[PDB]
């Protein structure tokens, strides 16, 4: 039985290969989940289909629709088996997912383009001049949606209200709007995300400020999915192994381009 | 059936005709709107009695009880089948009332005593000296109310606070007030009426800085109205017709007196 | 469902990206009214596809066949779910379609060569060295064909008989027209179109004199819609949220070139 793992484009955990669109199957991705997802496979001996999800969203329940969609609502309503994405352990999700422990360690971190008078979430709550915002539909911005530090809660306030959206439909969106705003907008994303980025050219992002939180990917398998046994036994081998380092230098660092 | 039509004594949209006491009706009235009004009615073929609005003001939902005051209050509780008014097209209105489209532009603007050292919005909500308000009950104040926008939630921020209160009653008070006030009091106010005071003697004030937003009056009916409709239709025509040029030309510049 | 929103090529309203070699859907798009769909879409919560109207045009009647054609044709034929353009609110487009209040003011307004002798529509009806004309097809068109206006009239008089024609099929086109007329032809265009097109190199038009008269663009939705509401309160959500400014500015004025 063909585990679906349900992920979603989002480098470098999962990129299509370069010029691997017109391919098929697994080998088209690339990236630290893809990577993840083998050892995974491979330590909990299963076949895999590495599916990207339809909505392209991480996963958040819909309000008043109540509607899981993105990797979440694969899980959630059967349409995957497990999500190897930087799928961001939160407890909305745990309680209708399951989750390995964390192969990845992360926090909402501030992606500023370099030179933004930004250091903090604390800096970016004290003004206007700058927007940011979140990837919605994802961890952060329900992190900020549901934070009652005073600071974050705030800076929802403000991220809520804001328009146009501070809210972006993709990583690549935020940090483009960041690139492009000439330092206006401040882009609240996963520090791992952030710390790709501040890796990548154009390298005109940077991560500033400590992370406003501390989470983790977890591979996320459907509620009591027998998986999520293996899985989570898998993840913390290959973590013990050094595979969980080897795989985040190989995807981080090892490509550094400044 | 004879429409009853709410409208606001307010300058040069309804005013009451210098003998207005030997008149009875309609005729006591004169005004872009009392035109407006007479041909709307002629175009909708209705007959109507132009009533002002008890209260004297445009409307607002009262926070707590929820209650609309003003014209929109007198289409929301059926005490008038249509207001031909100054009525600011908002959110919060459009939501229970209906408006035409907008018959005529205007945005928030302020007046100042001229000579006061106000040049922008900006400018009052960076100074402490020179006070400003917006009428009570109306469009301008639930703009600043509602806004997001750093500058005007500043302002809002301290007119709401402000003490005396900021806020006038009738348009004619805060023109008042800034004439009185030495140029220590900034009224934000909609350009139209800016405009026309601007015009008028003293010729003590003028608009300073550009519109805080742009909007427009429509002639607003109670939600779900027959009226809307013609009503909607005559102010397009109207409006093509030039009459709404021509009739904002005859009571704003036509009578210009600075 | 997918609401398919019709709207038009007309810089900056709706532009085709710079690498729509490279994007699917609605991010091959950009410009005011692709970020204003955007956030449309997202306050009243609906997906949408943007498609640009297939004729180019606005929407006109076809005297004759009466068969609208335009984005109003798109709407009232039952093509598009909505139309997110500089669509002029005109009363013979209410009458078939419905308008949200509009998210942008506009008036036919005389685009000229820098330079050239002429500062009004007066001075344009007095003369006949400077041809003008409007984009056919479209309300400034139709404001000529149809104002009781004498001016406007004795200038339609001379614009529908003027030969060449003095009609132009798209705003580029009048645009390079007044530029390789070396200001012998002005070009009625909306005040939006006049000014953004001022606002880019060569630099070599202007708007002069004021509108010939005022209106807008509305969100357009098939008569009787049941988005048309939604829409409506997102464009007066969005205008009072200073979205609307905040797009005009970035779409305008952000990337002045002049
Ligand atoms: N940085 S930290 O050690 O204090 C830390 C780490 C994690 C925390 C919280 C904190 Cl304060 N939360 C957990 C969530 Cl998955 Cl429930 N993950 S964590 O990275 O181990
Ligand atoms: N400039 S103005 O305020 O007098 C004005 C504005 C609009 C008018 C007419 C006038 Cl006279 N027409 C409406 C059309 Cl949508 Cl029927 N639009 S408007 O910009 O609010
Ligand atoms: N300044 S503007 O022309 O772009 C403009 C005009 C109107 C906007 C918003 C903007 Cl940004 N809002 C609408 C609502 Cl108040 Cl009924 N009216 S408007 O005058 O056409
Ligand atoms: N990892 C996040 C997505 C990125 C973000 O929300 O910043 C999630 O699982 O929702
Ligand atoms: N036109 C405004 C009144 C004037 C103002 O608010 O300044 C309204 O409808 O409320
Ligand atoms: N916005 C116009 C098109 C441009 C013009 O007519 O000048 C319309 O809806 O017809
Ligand atoms: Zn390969």
């Amino acid at each position: 039985k063909t585990v679906v793992v349900t992920t979603i484009l989002e480098s470098p955990y999962v990129m299509m290969k370069k010029n691997h669109e017109m391919l098929e199957g697994n080998e088209r991705y690339e990236g630290y989940c893809v990577d993840l997802a083998a050892e995974i496979a491979k330590h909990c001996g299963f076949k895999y289909k590495l599916t990207i999800v339809g909505d392209g969203k991480y996963g958040a329940r819909d309000a008043d629709t109540k509607i899981w969609n993105g990797m979440v609502g694969e899980l959630v309503y059967g349409k995957a088996d497990i999500a190897i994405a930087p799928l961001t352990i939160t407890l909305v999700r745990e309680e209708v997912i399951d989750f390995s422990k964390p192969f990845m360690s992360l926090g909402i971190s501030i992606m500023i383009k370099k030179g933004t008078p930004i250091e903090s979430a604390e800096d970016l709550s004290k003004q206007t001049e700058i927007a940011y915002g979140t990837l919605d539909s994802g961890s952060t911005k329900e992190f900020f949606r549901r934070s009652k530090i005073a600071v974050f809660d705030k800076m929802w306030t403000y991220m809520r209200s804001a328009e146009p959206s501070v809210f972006v439909r993709t990583t690549a969106e935020g940090v483009a709007r960041v690139r492009k705003s000439k330092g206006k907008y401040a882009y609240l994303l996963e520090s791992t995300m952030n710390e790709y980025i501040e890796q990548r050219k154009p390298c005109d992002t940077m991560k500033v400020g400590g992370n406003l939180d501390s989470k983790g990917y977890g591979i996320a398998t459907p509620k009591g999915s027998s998986l999520g046994n293996a899985v989570n036994l898998a993840v913390l081998k290959l973590s013990e192994q050094g595979l969980l380092d080897k795989l985040k230098n190989k995807w981080w660092y090892d490509k550094g381009e400044c």
